[PDB]
C-alpha cells in the first residue's frame, strides 16, 4: 500500500494511505533548502501565511524526482531528500551520500491543551522526532538564560519573555540546520511543560512523612510551620494580588520585605535517568541538595525567571532538599521533569502547542555560516544598521530632562571618551498620556532642539516607544475604532506602575493596516523632531507583568491571526516591520535603526537589534549572557546586545546611608569594590558583543559615574571603549558582512572549529568576528581564568604578543584591567586612528596587523554608514591577503566605490610573530607605510 505521488513545480505531494498525516509536501526553496509539510488533512491552504518566511518556492532551481520501489528521491545539486512511500518519513543526505537528518516517525498530532481560548477544529499539538542515538551537537534556538550552548541532551522552552527570545532555528554539528516554522510556544527536547515538583517525585517533609515542610519567618522569628505539596507563589491573578495568597499570619511581612522562608524535606524520583529541575524565583533564593549548594540566585521582585540544572537520579534513592527564599516582594515555584523514555533520551525533538501542520525547512551547508545564510534566505536579509550603531551607546533608566541628556553627552565629549549614541527611555510624556507620544513641557520643552543639540555634538539619539496606550488618549481612540486595541487588560482593570496606577492596553500588530496607524502616530509626533532611532520596548508583549502565561495568551485574543497562543512568539516581527516600512516610506535614503526587546524568525529584516532585557547586576547573569548571545547568533540573528552592568542591581547598590545612589560616591563603603569590579568586567565583555551598550536603573552608568578619573577601573573602562573605536574598521566590516555575506558577528566556537568536539560545549568563550577569541571574566575577585585554545590554530595573546599553540587549556592572566583576549594566527586585523564617534573615522588611515604563522584573508568593507546607497552597490572592499610561506601581504585592487570615498589612503602594515611591547600601541608601532590608490601593492614581512 504505497502513497500516490503528485509532481508539483516546487517538488512533490505524496498522498499517504493510512495514519493521521494524510499529505506530505516537499518544496524546493533553494539550492540548499527544502520545505517539509506534514498535513493531517487535504487542504494545504489551511496552513497560515508565514510570519517568519518571506521566501517563496524557487523557480530557477533545477531538481530531479526519481521513484523506485519503496523510496522516492528528490534532489538538488546540494541536497537530497529520500522519502518512504510506506509511512512518509523523510531522509536528508548531502550531495555526497551521507545521512544528515533522519525522521523517526511521521509525527505526533494530539489535542491543543495550553490554550485558554476556544480552539480551531483543525489545530493540534505538533511534535516531530529525528535522529535517535545521535552524537550530534545542537546550537542556536535564540536567546536563553540557562547557560546552554550545545543543547544536545537537554530541554529548551522556546517561549517569549522579558529575558527570553525564541528563534526556532536549530544548527547541527553536522552539515545542516532547520527552521521550525510555528508561531506558538515550542519545546526542544522534552515535549512536556515542566510540571510541579510533586508530579513525578514523592515528597517527604522534615521528619520523612510521605509534601515539603514550609517554614514562615518574619525576620529571624519563626511564625508558622505547615506542609504543602506544591509550594506555589508564581503568579499574580489580577493586579498585585498573588494567585495563591500568603497565610493570614505573615501576609503583612511579604509587603514590607521582612518575610523570609525555608523549605525542607526529601525527594524520591521514581524513574532512573536524568531529571531536570527549575527554580522560578525573585528575591534571594538558594536551593541546597545533599548538604551542598546547587543554586544561588537573585532577581528584582518583578522579573523572576527559571534557574535550571540536571541531575542523574536513581529510582529508589532519596536526597535531602533545602531551599531559602527571601521573596522581597517577588515570586517562587519549583518545577521538574523526569527522564523521558529510553529511546527518546538521545534524540532530536521539536513540539509546538498549536498549529495546523508540521512545517519546517531543512537547510544544508558546508559551514555554519552557510547555514545561517539559508536562514537569512528564508526569513530575510539582515539589513545594514547605520555605522554609528556599532559605536558605543550610553543609556539610562532614565534621563529626566532634555538638560540631563545633553549634560551627560557633554561629559563624555569633555572627557574625550568616545561615544556615538545616547538614549531617552520611557516617561518623557505627560504622566496621564502614555501613548500620546507628546513631550511633557516641564522637562522636554523643545524636542527638535534637544535632537538638534545632540546632533551638533555629532551624536545620535534614540527614544523609547511602547505598544502601550492609555484609553484616555486620542491615539488609543484612533486605534480602538479600527478594532486594533487588545482591550481585555482594561476589563481586568490592570493598573501599571506609574503613580496611583493607570488603565492601559496594547495594540494588535498582526494587521499591516494596524501597524500603519501605529507608525503614523509616532511619525506625526516624534519623527518630525528628527530622532535617529526607535527603542521599541515591551514587545513580548508584557501587557501586565507577572500574570500566568495562559492569561498573557488570553490577553491577545482576538488578534488578526487568531488566538493569543497561535502567535505567542511572533509579536515583535509584524511590529518592527511596520516601523521599518514607514521609515522607508518617509526617508528612502537613510538607514533606520530599531532596538527591540523581543524577536522571532525574520526580526533581522526590520533593521532591528535585540537585547536580553531586564537582567540583574549579578555574576551568574553576566556569565549567562555569553550563551544567550551565542544562541541568538547561531539562530541567524546577529545584531544582539544586553545591559552592561545589568538592568537592576540589588538594593545594597541603589540605596544607602547617603540616600539615592546616583554616582558611585553615594555607595556604602563596603559595596564600592564589587560594583566597580562588576562593571569593569562587564564593560570588557560588552565591548566584544555585536552592540556595545551601557544601560540600567540606578546607580547611574556612565563611566565617570562608576568610578573616578585616573583610577584603575575608570582607565580600564575608557580603554576598552577606546579599543572599540580603534577596532572600528574591523568591526564595521563585520557590520557589512552581516548583510552582504549573510554574516554572523558573535560566533560560537563550533562555527570556526566544527571538528573540535571539546569546543562544541564551551559556554564562556567565543569568536568575535574571525580574529578574536573573547573570554569574559565572570567571577568576582578572579584574577585569572581557564581558557581553552581550540585545536588546529596557534594563538597570540592580543596584549603581549606571546604565541601559544592550540589544543590546550591554559590558565590565562586576567588582572582586573584586562579580559583574556587571543588572536587566531593568520588573522589580518585593520585598525584606524583614535576617533570619538564613527563618522570621524570615515576614509581614515589604516594600520593593518598581520598575525603570522598561517595564511590570512580579510576584505575591509567601507561605505557612507548612513544611507541606503549601499543597496545600489555604493560600497567598497579593500582586499587583504596574506601568505605565511612567502611572508607577503597583498593589499589587492579596491573593489567598488561609494559617494564620499577617498581615492587615496594612508595605510601602514606590520607583522606580529611573537612578543612585542607594542602589541596594542597602534599609533607608535613600527610599521611600513604605503600610499594606496586602489591599486594592488605588496608588502614583504621583515627578515628573520
Ligand atoms: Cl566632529
Ligand atoms: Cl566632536
Ligand atoms: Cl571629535
Ligand atoms: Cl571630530
Ligand atoms: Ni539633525
Ligand atoms: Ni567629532
Amino acid at each position: 500500500a504505497l502513497a500516490q505521488v503528485e509532481r508539483t513545480a516546487e517538488g512533490v505531494v505524496l498522498t499517504l494511505p493510512e495514519g493521521t498525516v494524510k499529505k506530505l509536501r516537499l518544496q524546493v526553496m533553494g539550492e540548499r533548502i527544502i520545505r517539509v509539510t506534514a498535513l493531517p488533512g487535504t487542504d494545504f491552504g489551511i496552513v497560515p501565511e508565514s510570519i517568519q518566511v518571506v521566501a517563496k518556492p524557487a523557480t530557477n532551481v533545477p531538481f530531479s524526482v526519481d521513484q523506485a520501489g519503496e523510496k522516492l528521491v528528490l534532489k538538488t545539486s546540494q541536497v537530497s531528500a529520500e522519502v518512504s512511500l510506506l509511512d512518509g518519513t523523510v531522509s536528508f543526505r548531502d550531495a555526497k551520500g551521507n545521512v544528515l537528518l533522519q525522521e523517526e516517525n511521521r509525527g505526533t498530532f494530539s489535542p491543543v491543551i495550553h490554550d485558554p481560548d476556544p480552539v480551531d477544529a483543525d489545530s493540534y499539538a505538533l511534535r516531530q522526532e529525528f535522529n535517535r542515538g545521535s552524537d550530534e551537537g545542537f546550537f542556536g534556538l535564540g536567546q536563553h538564560q540557562n547557560g546552554q550552548v550545545n543543547y544536545a541532551g537537554e530541554n529548551v522552552e522556546l517561549t517569549t519573555y522579558n529575558l527570553v527570545i525564541s528563534i526556532p532555528f536549530l544548527v547541527s554539528s553536522r552539515n545542516y540546520g532547520l527552521l521550525w516554522d510555528n508561531n506558538s510556544i515550542t519545546r526542544f527536547g522534552d515535549p512536556r511543560e515542566a510540571q510541579p515538583l510533586n508530579q513525578s517525585l514523592k515528597l517527604y517533609d522534615a521528619e520523612g512523612k510521605e509534601g515539603l515542610t514550609v517554614r514562615y519567618f518574619v525576620g529571624d522569628e519563626l511564625k508558622l510551620t505547615r506542609v504543602e505539596a506544591d509550594f506555589n507563589h508564581q503568579f499574580y491573578k489580577q493586579g498585585n494580588e498573588l494567585e495563591n495568597p500568603f497565610p493570614e499570619e505573615v501576609a503583612g511581612a511579604y509587603k514590607n520585605n521582612t518575610l523570609r522562608i525555608e523549605l525542607e524535606g526529601s525527594i524520591e524520583a521514581q524513574a532512573t535517568g536524568k531529571h531536570q529541575f527549575k527554580m522560578y524565583n525573585s528575591g534571594y533564593a538558594q536551593l541546597s541538595l545533599d548538604g551542598e549548594v546547587v543554586l544561588d540566585r537573585w532577581r528584582m521582585n518583578w522579573n523572576p525567571w527559571y534557574h535550571n540544572f540536571y541531575r542523574e537520579l536513581n529510582a529508589g534513592d532519596k536526597h535531602k532538599l533545602k531551599v531559602s527564599w527571601k521573596p522581597d516582594g517577588g515570586f517562587f515555584h519549583l518545577r521538574h521533569l523526569d527522564p523521558l523514555p529510553a529511546n527518546e533520551q538521545h534524540e532530536l525533538s521539536l513540539a509546538s502547542e498549536t498549529g495546523k501542520a508540521i512545517d519546517y525547512y531543512f537547510v544544508a551547508g558546508d559551514t555554519k555560516d552557510d547555514i545561517i545564510s539559508g536562514y537569512r534566505q528564508l526569513t530575510g536579509k539582515s539589513v545594514m544598521l547605520p555605522k554609528w550603531a556599532y559605536g558605543f551607546w550610553q543609556s539610562r533608566e532614565r534621563y529626566k530632562s532634555s538638560d540631563e541628556i545633553i549634560q551627560n553627552l557633554k561629559e563624555y565629549r569633555d572627557r574625550k571618551i568616545p561615544i556615538d549614541n545616547i538614549v531617552l527611555d520611557w516617561s518623557y510624556w505627560p504622566e496621564d498620556a502614555w501613548g500620546s507620544h507628546d513631550f511633557d513641557k516641564q522637562f522636554f520643552p523643545d524636542p527638535k532642539a534637544l535632537v538638534d543639540k545632540v546632533h551638533a555634538m555629532n551624536a545620535q539619539i534614540m527614544i523609547s516607544v511602547w505598544p502601550k496606550f492609555y484609553p484616555t488618549t486620542d491615539n488609543y481612540k484612533e486605534l480602538n475604532a479600527k478594532g486594533f486595541m487588545f482591550n481585555r487588560n482594561l476589563d481586568e482593570k490592570n493598573l501599571d506602575w506609574i503613580g496611583k496606577g493607570y488603565l492601559n492596553a496594547f495594540y494588535d500588530p498582526f494587521s499591516p493596516e494596524a501597524t500603519a496607524i501605529f507608525w503614523k502616530q509616532i511619525r506625526d509626533k516624534i519623527n518630525v523632531h528628527g530622532f535617529d532611532a526607535w527603542w521599541l520596548d515591551a514587545v513580548e508583549p508584557d501587557i501586565h507583568s507577572n500574570l500566568t502565561f495562559e492569561k498573557r495568551k488570553w490577553l491577545m485574543t482576538p488578534n488578526a491571526r487568531g488566538n493569543g497562543a497561535e502567535i505567542f512568539n511572533a509579536y515583535a516581527v509584524p511590529h518592527a516591520e511596520g516601523v521599518y516600512q514607514g521609515e522607508l516610506a518617509t526617508d528612502g535614503d537613510k538607514r533606520s535603526f530599531i532596538l527591540t526587546r523581543s524577536g522571532f524568525g525574520g526580526i533581522q529584516r526590520t533593521g532591528s537589534a535585540i537585547w536580553s532585557g531586564d537582567i540583574v547586576s549579578r555574576w551568574s547573569d553576566m556569565k549567562d549572557q555569553i550563551a544567550a548571545g551565542i544562541g541568538t547568533n547561531l539562530a541567524g540573528v546577529t545584531n544582539w546586545t544586553f545591559d552592561i552592568g545589568g538592568f537592576t542591581p540589588e538594593d545594597r547598590f541603589r540605596h544607602g546611608k547617603k540616600g539615592f545612589v546616583g554616582s558611585w560616591t553615594a555607595l556604602d563603603a563596603e559595596q564600592v569594590d564589587e560594583w566597580q569590579e562588576l562593571n569593569t568586567r562587564w564593560y570588557q565583555f560588552g565591548a566584544f558583543v555585536p552592540l556595545y551598550r551601557s544601560h540600567g536603573q540606578n546607580p547611574y552608568r556612565e563611566i565617570f559615574n562608576i568610578a573616578d578619573e585616573g583610577t584603575e577601573v575608570y582607565n580600564a573602562m575608557v580603554w576598552y571603549t577606546k579599543l572599540r573605536y580603534y577596532l572600528m574598521p574591523y568591526i564595521y566590516t563585520l557590520g557589512g558582512d552581516t548583510y552582504h555575506k549573510d554574516g554572523t558577528i558573535m560566533r560560537g566556537l563550533v562555527m570556526d572549529f566544527p571538528n573540535d568536539r571539546k569546543a562544541w560545549d564551551i559556554n564562556t568563550q567565543y569568536m568575535f568576528g574571525p580574529a578574536f577569541l573573547v573570554n569574559p571574566v565572570y567571577e568576582y575577585k578572579a584574577r585569572s581564568r581557564d581558557v581553552y585554545l581550540p585545536a588546529g590554530s596557534d594563538w597570540y595573546n592580543f596584549y603581549t604578543g606571546e604565541k601559544l599553540a592550540g589544543g590546550q587549556t591554559i590558565t590565562a592572566d586576567a588582572p582586573l584591567a584586562r579580559v583574556p583576549l587571543f588572536v587566531k594566527a593568520g588573522a589580518i586585523v585593520p585598525t584606524g586612528p583614535l576617533i570619538q564617534h564613527v563618522d570621524e573615522g570615515l576614509n581614515s588611515p589604516l594600520l593593518i596587523t598581520v598575525y603570522t604563522g598561517a595564511n590570512g584573508s580579510f576584505d575591509i568593507y567601507e561605505d557612507d554608514g548612513r544611507s541606503l546607497k549601499y543597496q545600489q552597490g555604493e560600497w567598497s572592499r579593500i582586499p587583504l591577503s596574506y601568505d605565511d610561506v612567502t611572508g607577503t601581504l597583498i593589499i589587492g585592487d579596491r573593489v567598488g566605490s561609494f559617494t564620499g570615498m577617498a581615492d587615496e589612503r594612508n595605510i601602514r602594515v606590520r607583522f606580529i610573530a611573537g612578543p612585542t611591547a607594542d602589541a596594542t600601541n597602534f599609533d607608535k608601532a613600527a610599521a611600513e607605510a604605503v600610499t594606496y590608490t586602489g591599486k594592488s601593492v605588496s608588502i614583504k614581512r621583515p627578515r628573520k
